[PDB]
């Protein structure tokens, strides 16, 4: 299991916005967290929000499986890291 | 955890091969496994293998953190799947 730590300075998001190739308008919203990667220290890494979900609060969470999907040349990606309560 | 198995059919490896940009031959060793994501069945995935590393047995794997880094737009990546037994 991947430990992911959101910090209290980090219980806020940001907003991304644009237009689609086609018209369409968009919004992101990005949150910040740190996960264990086995080195000395956690590591910065930017989380998406998918639509209508709030910010996750202060604490510990590990991955869900729905953060992953198979890629076009039949390798595993992380799609948008997802999240679940430790 | 990710339920990886590798099936008794799935116990060999194929290379790959060629050369770089700048002249140095390379050799990649390729196998399939298949992986639990929650649908109705495991699915089919390619693992490329890290350097001097024998195929994996038939068995049941989980995945091991060394599977991820930070990619350059700060988002979590996997860079090769790498797999320890369950």
């Amino acid at each position: 299991m991947i430990k992911v730590e959101i910090k209290p300075s980090q219980a806020q998001f940001t907003t991304r916005s644009g237009v689609s190739r086609q018209g369409k308008p968009y919004s992101l919203n990005e949150q910040l967290c740190y996960i264990d990667l086995g080195n000395e220290y956690p590591v910065l890494v930017k989380i998406t929000l998918d639509e209508g979900q709030p910010a996750y609060a202060p604490g510990l969470y590990t991955v869900h499986l729905s953060s992953f999907k198979v890629g076009q040349f039949g390798s595993l990606m992380i799609d948008r890291l997802r999240l679940v309560p430790a």
